[PDB]
């Protein structure tokens, strides 16, 4: 009766989560990319208009896959010619086209292969990256003015990252941060003249005869790190008639003493700016506000003005320092920090007050910030039934810390245990996006009474069409090992029936502060091995994991590699005696860090896995980058944690592999974990004389996501693992 | 009761092929190294006499690789720290040690990292190139002359070959050539400055942090190709002037007109040279004599002197222009050339007269010319039989052609039909080399009455110890093919029982001129195979094979990527139609050309094969080097043959995988077959959602022959034919 949810459904994608993606541009309304044209809403009486239709670009020449408008209204910025580069890095080509004549401006027009583009906070002022130099437009048709004169490829990044910081501080390309108004325009500039290059071929269409060597600037742990440098211009001082003057903002000294990263820089108010510092031994951060002074046109950072937070367990920050918000006259700000128990909660300051206070506290963790008024602090957290797998947004009043009200906990807790939210402008209204564990669905709130205005999508349409499917359940639990409690999540089979005993495969990431156990919905590759496969998928969150408090989380400081896979392992085991496990068909799979920790396990001689995949892992911190790495390993060197570096490698584990039946895969043109790391564990595996299967995916990179190349992984992995289970 | 030859035998080399090296030094004497200590032989009896005894380079801390003792044998050269680098080029250590005087010559020593030395052909000269630039050193202990100052890494070699030189042209690294007088030295020199470099990455040892990009020029089909220059030298007057000036040779004229390559060089005399040059069109070649004007020192070639060779039908020669062997006042020379039936025979030349008279028979091969007296011209054929995988030394006599001995034929014509040779100084003796079908058999004659005169070694201990196994034994045969008759080999599983279906697999190279059915005996993977998994292993010739004529060899002339991949599929059917193969159980495999042939089998969709496995295979001729692809498919430009050219890939053929299992492997550091030959095949076979099995060797080049990548390799496919065949 009815069918299993197959791997055609999952890789051809039949049976589509409906999302509802707006985009707000006040505080009234919103706009939604419809399908064909773009509408607009207005959040409280639910009344639409065309925003602009679907044919408005029909002969444009050129498929726009993006649209940015202008917080004017009056232009839109359009985005095509898109060229993908690294996780979030790309060029394009924009042109801006005129709401109010209602044409495409043509003159002084924007440079094809623009790095990065964004309009100013309000006008429809234009700052954009060209060659890695910075251009400014104060109006769509006037000429650009040349910030910067540095720019050179590989060597000098002005308002963009390098290849590090976009991957691990900024999480962005973009280095460029608009003032409030729109009158200052903050940058970075970054200096990678000394850093190593990481050198792999790119084949590229099978026309080209040779293949290239794409080289790109990429500190590996412990080698020489890009330089930095923040600068601020008024943009409502610069001419034509002379250059642009750049004011740096430097130090601090107990910064410019050693490496640091600018890791996060929020505006204040119009005349305030606030950024953070973190030493290379992100044990230590400083944050700096700096004023505008009137009379000198200089920025001042007072100290006593500055917040110093480190860590004596670990790494400042999940990932990173969290980020300030600043009150109105921003002469206060509250941030995420972690509690003198280790757990992260918001804390209270006055930008000339060392001592903050909490304003949240408990055994659960303050996930986000998601807005703030003068009246409410918005915020998510898993404080919710003790289960550091959900996610609910609560609103804490700010003249009493007792007043705090969850607005999502009891809008379904059947159905939903997992949102996230998007504010207005002003926070007005707020779109609440459930996840999970039932069907995702997306509601729309007004603040003033917190009152449900109406459903945007509640995904009824592919809930007639599972209904045809038999799929597979979920099971969210804990077990407790040396007086903690360790989330794990299983995927069952349908008419799951704990007399049989059913083959599991271990789903692992387990970085440091990773969640693998959660309330989310998915239809994904364990949809499909749990539904057609009858395989149960798990995944474990042991030591290292994250949301729970440092304690856990600061377990595998400076020894990655250690408790994280004994934990997975140590739990596989405890499935393994659950009874409805056979303990015969037992296997592993990991991507990325996941990938590497599937290794060490696998090379661990547990005797508990008889196979598992790997997909592009680590293995030697020594060849992963220097942010994420140092993090949590220190340097590289034997004055510091060089022993372990050299302990924590899969290739001394090679022998091990003799035990189990092993998968290694990785994409030829990863430009984050490098195949090299496969490359050395492939060629470990054969000088010990240990027999496996490889696959390479030429010309992918860590995300082996191109459309074809994502079918045929899966399918491949599918066919290794139902080999290994029957 | 009873065993068989495993795949732990193969890779841990349990059963051993005993050999004979001689290296003679005279007309009688040849030296044999006994693992400790070498020996002088006295081919007229078979003396003993020690030369080096078992332990006289300790306290060497040095482990010796190689040793090259000077012809008059007063010195001897050692090698050490070897350090492989192309397929015959490597770098390394020497040291020379004084016989006369027991010593160790420790003043002016040869650099540490040495591209290439040799002795002069006579006395103890010695000349080596270091840094692409070339030395000679008149005594051993003596300061050495630089010949050449503008030797460049990867720019300009001088008397070393650049990669595609090695590779292609004159198999080997050498690019310098003694007069037998040793009064001159001879060299070549390329420049690369213009080619193109294949890049490719080498991850070193674990230690490295980061991959090293290997950057070498190589010129792909239709690329800039390396041009070369020719000079020759005077060693008896280094001690005379300063700078020694190299004379140089250009032309000819009919070559200088466009692009060309140093085809060959032979001394004919001791001041008379010969050198072959062929154009880039490889149909087109031109032989060129230079005499030495000892009055202006300079050389002068007679363009009247001039020999052309071409082809009408194809290239010329098997894989490039043959070599000249000259009477000893070199005024003529024998060289196998096809005549006009399409078959290469012997064919005498005088230096003044370009049209020469063939010498030898009809439908087979003369293989090779082995030596010259003023009695009799010693060559190898496959006459025998009309086998062409069998291989005999013959005699002729020079003053009557239709004399012609056989001298192997008879030996012991049940165990030995393929035989190779080696004759001392003069010719006066020779030890000839069975290689199958039975036991390598190695043995001395003497030329007189070519009179056996005893058995050197008869591998009558590794016959022992496999008479307790379970041997497969070789099914050498034909089929027939459009009127034609193409030669196979079968290696059969013991006891072969013709009632049952056995699975096979198709050992597959079949590239231009190749053969894979002869009279060779083996212990390798498909011996394994035969006798434990029982599988037979067969090899097939067909169009393009060679040793058989021009009819059947220029058969895929411009035209790679077809009949010899038909051929391969039909004898398959006409295998499986045998009665003993099981239909639904044959695969395919090959390694380099082979494993092209099996990508282009495998994506033929003609529903024979199972499953196949392509090891370092090319998938496009685009990608491989000018030199060996152009000689077959001309340029890759739409003037000439780019349509084949596009039309020949394994990615256009992706979607017929859909109905095999394909086994794709590659070394990452293969700088011959580019890694990224098999990248792209991989990435066609993404894009149609045909799934295979893979596997990368991580730093290995295109022999995979690390000793753990070797076992690893082999063991990899073993799980991958056996489970295409459901054994285990
Ligand atoms: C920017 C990202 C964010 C952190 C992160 C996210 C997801 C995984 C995850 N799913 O494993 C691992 C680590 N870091 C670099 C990264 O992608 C990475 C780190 C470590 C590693 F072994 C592979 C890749
Ligand atoms: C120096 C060699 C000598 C001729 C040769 C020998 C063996 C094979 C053979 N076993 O396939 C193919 C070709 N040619 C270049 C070469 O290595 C090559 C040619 C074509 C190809 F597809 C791969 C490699």
């Amino acid at each position: 009766s009815r069918k299993t949810y197959t791997l055609t459904d999952y890789l051809k994608n039949t049976y589509r989560l409906k999302l509802y993606s707006l985009r707000w541009i006040s505080d009234h309304e919103y706009l939604y990319k419809q399908e064909n044209n773009i509408l607009v809403f207005n959040a409280e009486y639910g009344n639409s208009s065309v925003f602009l239709e679907n044919s408005t670009f029909d002969e444009f020449g050129h498929s726009i896959n993006d649209y940015s408008i202008s917080p004017d209204g009056q232009f839109i910025l359009l985005e095509y010619n898109y060229v993908k580069q690294w996780r979030h890095s790309y060029t394009a080509s924009y042109d801006i086209y005129d709401l109010n004549k209602r044409q495409l401006i043509t003159e002084e027009r924007i440079p094809n292969n623009t790095q990065w583009v964004t309009w100013s906070p309000v006008g429809h002022k234009l700052a954009y990256v060209w060659n890695n130099d910075i251009y400014v437009k104060i109006e769509p048709n006037l000429p650009s003015y040349r910030i910067t004169w540095t720019g050179k490829e590989d060597i000098i990044y002005n308002g963009i990252t390098d290849w590090v910081y976009e991957e691990e501080v900024f999480s962005a390309y973009s280095a460029l941060w608009w003032s409030p108004n729109g009158t200052f325009l903050a940058y970075a500039q970054f200096n990678d003249t000394e850093v190593p290059l990481i050198e792999y071929s790119f084949y590229s269409d099978e026309s080209l005869q040779y293949p290239k060597t794409v080289r790109v600037p990429y500190p590996k742990a412990g080698a020489v790190n890009p330089t930095v440098k923040f600068f601020v211009v008024n943009t409502d001082s610069l001419s034509s008639v002379t250059n642009a003057t750049s004011i740096q903002i430097t130090a601090p000294a107990s910064m410019l003493i050693g490496d640091h990263y600018l890791c996060d820089v929020t505006w204040a108010t119009q005349e305030r700016i606030s950024l953070q510092w973190l030493r290379r031994i992100q044990n230590y951060s400083v944050m700096d506000i700096c004023d505008y002074d009137e009379s000198s046109g200089r920025w001042n950072c007072l100290v006593a003005r500055q917040h110093i937070e480190m860590s004596t367990t670990g790494w400042v920050g999940r990932f990173r320092p969290s980020e300030p918000h600043f009150t109105l006259d921003g002469n206060s700000f509250y941030k995420i920090i972690s509690n003198e128990e280790g757990y992260r909660h918001i804390c209270y300051f006055q930008i000339d007050k060392k001592d903050c206070t909490f304003i949240t506290k408990g055994t659960w963790e303050v996930i986000g910030i998601e807005a703030l008024t003068s009246d409410y602090l918005y915020y998510i957290s898993n404080e919710y039934k003790g289960m550091p797998g959900g996610r609910n947004l609560y609103k804490i009043q700010l003249s009493d810390y007792t007043k705090v009200t969850c607005l999502s906990c009891e809008l379904n807790p059947e159905r939903c245990q997992y949102y996230s939210v998007s504010f207005s402008k002003e926070a007005k209204y707020y779109q609440l996006r459930c996840s999970g564990p039932g069907l995702p669905l997306y509601t729309l709130h007004s603040s003033v009474n917190d009152k449900g205005l109406r459903v945007l999508e509640d995904n009824s349409a592919l809930d007639k069409m599972l209904q045809n499917v038999q799929m597979p359940s979920k099971k969210l639990d804990f077990i407790i090992l040396n007086e903690t409690k360790f989330w794990y999540q299983m995927i069952l089979p349908p008419h799951f029936d704990k007399s049989k005993k059913y083959p599991l495969l271990l789903d692992v990431y387990a970085g440091p502060c990773s969640q693998k156990a959660d309330t989310v919905f998915r239809l994904n590759w364990a949809t499909y091995l749990a539904s057609t496969e009858n395989i149960i998928v798990a995944s474990f969150d042991g030591r290292g994991s994250g949301y729970q408090g440092d304690k856990i989380m600061h377990a595998i400081n400076r020894r990655l590699g250690t408790f994280e896979v004994e934990d997975q392992i140590e739990a596989a085991r405890q499935f393994s005696k659950m009874g409805f496990v056979d303990n015969k068909r037992i296997a592993i799979w990991g991507w990325s860090y996941g990938g590497y920790v599937t290794s060490m396990v696998l090379g661990s001689g547990s005797g508990v896995f008889k196979c598992g995949i790997a997909v592009a892992p680590v293995s030697r911190w020594e060849y992963y980058d220097s942010v994420y790495t140092e993090r949590y390993m220190g340097l590289p060197t034997p004055e510091d944690n060089l022993d372990h570096y050299r302990n924590s490698t899969v290739m001394s584990r090679a022998e091990n592999f003799k035990q189990v039946e092993y998968l290694l895969i990785h994409g030829t043109a990863d430009d984050n974990v490098h195949f090299q790391q496969s490359a050395q564990i492939s060629k470990a595996l054969v000088d010990v004389g240990v027999d496996f299967q490889a696959m390479w995916y030429t010309d992918e990179d860590h995300g082996i996501a191109s459309s074809t190349a994502h079918q045929h992984i899966y399918t491949h992995m599918s066919h290794f693992i139902k080999q290994c289970f029957s």
